[PDB]
């Protein structure tokens, strides 16, 4: 069950929610590259109530933004290959 | 452009792992199983979830893209995009091959 949908539209959404935005962002290191955090480090890197963001993190989980990986003791996450589309969306429209 | 392939199953699953997601979700199919139209109240009163949680889900079910709102008198009201409906014909088929 695939279902094939254009994504400049939901980029489009995310990028007129301020909470969603920055918190898909975080994952992109300044070298433009794309980068693991678990939840925590998120909290932090935003300035914004920690509960909304954690909440913003798991919605990103759901919806199949960010992909999970089980480290030791905690999780930990990095953008899937629609979180990076996304962003690609963002890189482009601020290049234009 | 920009047109990408989800795999519905995962994000089914996920979904489906997350009590207020599903029923948000699930709150837009009518009895007859249609799908059916409402605003963030509505859906608000079918849940019987923090009206907060509700509101909160029913935004981000907006960004993901699984619902569209229409504009209408002096009402943002919501409906399933296609996406929506695939999730859901998904787990109306996950239910259906059960019994």
């Amino acid at each position: 069950h695939f279902y094939t949908l254009n994504i400049a539209e939901i980029a489009e959404r995310i990028g007129n929610d301020d909470c969603a935005y920055q918190v898909l962002m975080a994952f992109i290191n300044e070298n433009g590259e794309a980068q693991m955090l678990n939840k925590t480090a998120v909290a932090e890197m935003i300035q914004l109530s920690k509960p909304t963001v954690f909440a913003t993190v798991n919605w990103f989980y759901c919806a199949g933004y960010i992909d999970e990986t089980r480290v030791g003791r905690s999780k930990i996450y990095t953008l899937s290959d629609l979180g990076v589309e996304i962003v690609e969306c963002f890189k482009q429209k601020a290049m234009e």
